[PDB]
């Protein structure tokens, strides 16, 4: 948890990279009730997923009118940013922030925009140190998936520690669609989650890097061991799932570190064979309990996962699956009967159930 | 069964394989008697991908009214809010007239555009402080089927979903989660209520779902070509369909005749499929293997003669194009020409070299010979 | 088509710039199609320049028939 | 002409030299008595930037003091043409007189108004017509072939994407799928829906340079609708007596005389051979077409120009020269063999070996002036 | 100068330090006697992006009561210029064309600043449709000789793909094909169909860098027509 | 070092070339230059560090914080000497705006350009500081940066010679003026082969004086004489404390092997020498910029590869034996 407290005020923010399966998205969703305890995210704490059609929606837009012919600059994450004094105006000001129906009444608006108006010099008539400290965090999930230099124009510079309210070298800028000149709190700090197996740098932005800190949280195998695995899921069924995944590893010869060392000596095939963002996280054998589940997952996620990453390479999904050439018997896939013309091989697929499945599991190890 | 088990634990799920094998008929099968409905509009909803799909026509987008503009909802987000406002009926009054206005299939008046604009203002309130407990049984199912799922550009039609889309963080889940729209400032989710089923084509490479965060939401079901459904017993259950009408047994015995014009060899059919395909598997991928569907109904000798020279002979053609000796190895022909041959070698020789043949149309017990020798 | 000038429209303004359209810049292979690889200086549609390149190229240049020469060079096809 | 009036449309094609958009030119003004562009004859040069939408037909922004005046599909030149044709041969027919003054008075006036306007209440008024021609449009298929002619000339085609560029017009413009054809064909439009068809009225008449491989009419079911008459460089044109006949018959103003003067010294001076010119295009054409392709052969239309034999030394250094080196850059040796001086280093020569080598041993040459009757010389070695 | 009268485009190739954009307009200035590029001696450098919609005609957001969805035909650089020639060479002419009232209010439009009035182009509209029937009724006989030249200037020529910026001007810029020549042709312009042809007191002038020799003039076809003049850095 | 020869030949050609090789003393001895004399330390103007990102609709275009963030200094290097009449003095009022116009009076703001059309050619010529280098310029396509700007910017072709040019754009024109005062050399390198030297034709605008890294850096009284401008907080002499022909031969006893058969302008820098200050980092210079920096260079060429000391599992062994 050291590395999870307070390894944010450092920097301005910082995303959560790593393969599939790895649960960033959880783990930043963790945070959400370990520092500000708000288990529903309307208030003080925002989730947001971006993706490649989302455009003047991170900022003030001008939009429709409010029921009325034919036109107003409506805000959509500054309302996150004008979230962030009271600890009768400002005091009440969160409220029409947090405006749950329609927040244009016919004159709310008004009251609110003023407010902001004086802002600008409220903050601006004001020295720096009052505010350096201050007693949010706003989660945009799949952050490689929208255009960057679109959703924000030139707007991440502004999220650094020194260029936030309560530092020495910071200013304010005008937005525009008759936005009053805007700039970011310090303590908004912007945990995201990024894929990193289809590209090592998606979002190829040099403001990026330069303003985000990374971290590259492996998957985990050590989650699988038969006693760590029941400290995940425990928290009148605490005790049903207890023979469960006892009789699970029973069947499995009595082995609690079976499942970690399935998936780490197969992530270790993958990183020679692929590269090494192509690893299998943990969460595909999280929901196991017995061992039909386990078969399911294998036959009808993993498999064809890999079957993918290989396509028409025998050898190669052969070799991570260790059959290491083995042409007949307990193999999921098995040599066809003919040879090609110019020394064309091919195989088929084989389901493998009972006894026999487990043991096509233990010569991958 | 493997598709109401991965549908009830993995939330969604992708029928994958060659084309001719069941992928959509099984999703059909599925949720016509899951519903016991036969036409979508109710509980069910049947959509089918391409290129010209958007975010704006499957979750929300601007469109304008005949007032200049408005945000109505896509097809997943109807599908969803109507799968949720049936749940919160067995679980009262506005509710009841939000669901009216959903399943109204004529179009909204501008009176009842807010109407509806702020009742889910009210349920978006609900759901934010009754329990995860109570929303993870809901009494109806809904099925949203988005048939060739690979045929449009799915991270980009899935906005949202990527994240909302997991079991344990749908409503009522472990990691449940509410996020905001873009879009009109709406706060969505998904109901564990509402199951999607897609179904993709693994020939075209071009269109192949390379996506790894996407592949882990849902589980991959493949249905293969099975030419065992070929053999005429199996072929007779087959057909033997809701057309229960006088042509039931008289198609039995077209069957029969077609069979014993064949040597009444009642895997023949079968063991035809089953060669051509692990041949096909060799000197090309294992997803160009022919489909069952191309051998279905089938019922007399000339429709297989039909079936053999314009839908599968001219696709053979296209795989190993001007490819003579690919095409004359799938049919076990390679040095047999001048012959009761599908392709003869024309005698002349090219001047630099070359070689090539002509495709001859065998007819006659020459066809059923030239099948035969291909087991 | 109904003449022999009807067929030497066809052959001289449509097939001819097809095939060399497909044999672009290839000389004996266009000649093949014809059977006249062998064959030049006569009643071809392709006769043999004199000239030959410095490092050994050798091309060729369109002849137009009419009349009796004509059918003599399909006859040749035959 | 005979192949115009039997497959209904041709492409000209050769190297750039050869005269194709002049005969396309010289035959439409001649056949439509029409020495201007429209009144039924109409010039088009095709290129990368040109579209469907512009051809046939496409949504224009149309803006004009009243709103809404766009949003408002936009027939293209090509569709203008087919009408304008269309319905003025509509408006004379034996005893099938059905309108008779709709097809002949409604919008002859509309398509060919010079005035672009907008008329919004007469532009439905287009649109309703357009729908009675084509149910009318098909009074009956015998009397449909016996309309006026038309004319479009298309040149560098190659340029422009014709696959794209011209759409159902691949089905159409084949002559039998016209009205009044065997086997006749109407089209329905994607963008408007008003149905078209091409009448054999209408005759397109293409340009096409072969020289540039990249542009290419590799579209061989596209070569089906079309005829092609190839126009290879006649050096023939370079002789006196048509030298004269194809450069004087326009102008009358006694300036005849004076260019007989400048051209009889001309070849007085070239050896009195009225061949010179020809032989030096020919010689110079064989040699081009060993080393690289036929259709990089010089066009006589260089040399038509030359009155003075001080023009033709313009010609050589600006024109031709500067061509040649673009055909062999840095390969001196083909130039050279093509002006039969291939391994000469010396004075009356157009490229001298340039003295140093490279490290790696390379080796290069430089192109050296002429003038003079001295350079007149250095031509007729290309000969020997 | 004679390549001028001759072949109407001069290309003046050299490396890179010769000088060649620099006598290109010591050229221009003494044989319009105009200092400045304005009726005449026009400029324009190319590049990689130069589209043919900049130098004829393309379509371009305009402002009309300040809305930007009125998209209407901007003329180019190139159509500009060629007008101007015509209409200023057409000031001189018999009754026909004698009165000036349309041509000056055309010539003083192209002559005007960058705005264009939405009230504006209507009318250049009504003058230029007249201007097609005019000249095309015209005999050939005025059409050669008009007196006030004009003169382009086109700098590195090599950077934009001059087969692609050239549309039409394959054709029209042949001496013989220009207003009045032998073989005088007129074509039609691809956005919303107006009639175009280039007259001869219009002259161009490239200047073109032989080292990007990959995207440097391969059109063998276009070459026809414009001269070529080497400039080697002579010290 | 090079601080007393450059200050003579800056109005015959306008912008010199000093190539180095990356990595070197060379991103500092650019700031060096401006802010010796004049001590501008305030950004926006004339102290501002720049290295193009390659993306470019690209003399000047790519359109939208119009064209380019600092996209107008060619006129103000010459304006503020123009300026010594409410026309000299309005260019000041907008350009020290640094937040975003208003729509209000937009018509007011875009109509200044309309007198000194045909001024400045009234203007004599001999009437004449700011400095803008361009950084990853070779990284990037220099045939798409460059457009017009190489004619323009040689020894004659300015306004201060007998040569006269203007220049011309699009959109309205704007014509501008060109000063010798001008600084915008941008980096000469051949760092990568593929985009070094793409235009062969550059004659008449440069030279080439070679900056090679200076091999004196490493004496005792000349290793740190210029490592001592970072510190500000006591630092002068915290080095003093551990000091009681050193190490010279590390760098000519290396860097005479990148000119031989190695390439030359892929040379290391001496920046990571910067504050060798203690006992622990003596690591540094042979295992981490000497032997494995060294290494997997060659196709498996043991030469170049097995070359790593000058002073399988890779050995271990400290230096002091
Ligand atoms: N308790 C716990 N559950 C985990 C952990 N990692 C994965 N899980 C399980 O799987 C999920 C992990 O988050 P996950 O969905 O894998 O991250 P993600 O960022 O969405 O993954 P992606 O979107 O980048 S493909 C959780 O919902 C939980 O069910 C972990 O470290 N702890
Ligand atoms: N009874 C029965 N019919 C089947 C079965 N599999 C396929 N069919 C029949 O095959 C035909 C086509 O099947 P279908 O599911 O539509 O292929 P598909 O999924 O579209 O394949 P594609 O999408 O890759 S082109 C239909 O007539 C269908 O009823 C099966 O298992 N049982
Ligand atoms: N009078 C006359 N002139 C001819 C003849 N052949 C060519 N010319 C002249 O040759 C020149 C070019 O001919 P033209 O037909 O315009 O070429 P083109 O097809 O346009 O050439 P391209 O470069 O676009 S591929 C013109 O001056 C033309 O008049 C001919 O037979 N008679
Ligand atoms: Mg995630
Ligand atoms: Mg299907
Ligand atoms: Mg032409």
């Amino acid at each position: 948890y050291f590395r999870v407290d307070m390894l944010l005020n450092k920097k301005g923010q910082v995303i959560l990279y790593g393969p599939p399966g790895t649960g960033k998205t959880w783990i930043a969703r963790k945070y959400v009730v370990e520092e500000t305890n708000e288990k529903t995210p309307g208030n003080k704490w925002e989730f947001i997923t971006f993706h490649q059609s989302y455009s003047y929606e991170e900022f003030i837009e001008g939009f429709r009118p409010r029921t009325d012919n034919e036109i107003r600059y409506v805000v959509e994450d500054g309302i996150f940013k004008k979230i962030a004094v009271k600890g009768k105006d400002k005091i009440h000001r969160l409220y029409i922030l947090l405006t749950k129906k329609e927040p244009l009444s016919p004159t709310e608006y008004e009251e609110y925009l003023r407010l902001k108006r004086y802002l600008w010099e409220l903050v601006g008539g004001l020295p720096k140190d009052k505010l350096k400290n201050l007693t949010f965090y706003l989660i945009i999930d799949e952050i490689n998936r929208g255009n960057i230099s679109k959703i924000f124009g030139e707007l991440i510079t502004l999220l650094e520690k020194d260029k936030r309210l309560g530092g020495e070298n910071q200013l304010i800028v005008r937005l525009p669609y008759s936005g009053e000149p805007f700039a970011v709190p310090p303590n908004l700090y912007i945990i995201g989650t990024m894929n990193t197996a289809d590209r090592s740098i998606a979002l190829l932005d040099v403001a990026l890097r330069r303003r985000f800190a990374f971290i590259e949280v492996e998957p985990r195998p050590e989650f699988l061991e038969k006693e760590n695995l029941k400290k995940i899921r425990e928290k009148e069924d605490r005790k049903r799932l207890n023979e469960k995944l006892n009789e699970l590893f029973s069947k499995l010869g009595n082995d609690n570190y079976f499942l970690k060392t399935l998936l780490e000596k197969i992530n270790v095939r993958i990183t020679v064979v692929k590269d090494r963002d192509h690893r299998i996280g943990h969460s595909y054998f999280l929901n196991v309990e017995t061992v039909e589940d386990l078969h399911h997952v294998w036959y009808y996620e993993v498999l064809p996962l890999l079957m993918e990453y290989f396509y028409n390479d025998w050898e190669t999904i052969k070799w991570v699956l260790n059959e290491k050439g083995k042409e007949h018997g307990n193999v999921f896939f098995e040599k066809l009967r003919l040879t090609g013309p110019n020394g064309e091989e091919a195989y088929q697929l084989k389901v493998l159930e009972g006894d026999a499945f487990i043991g096509a599991l233990k010569r991958i190890i």
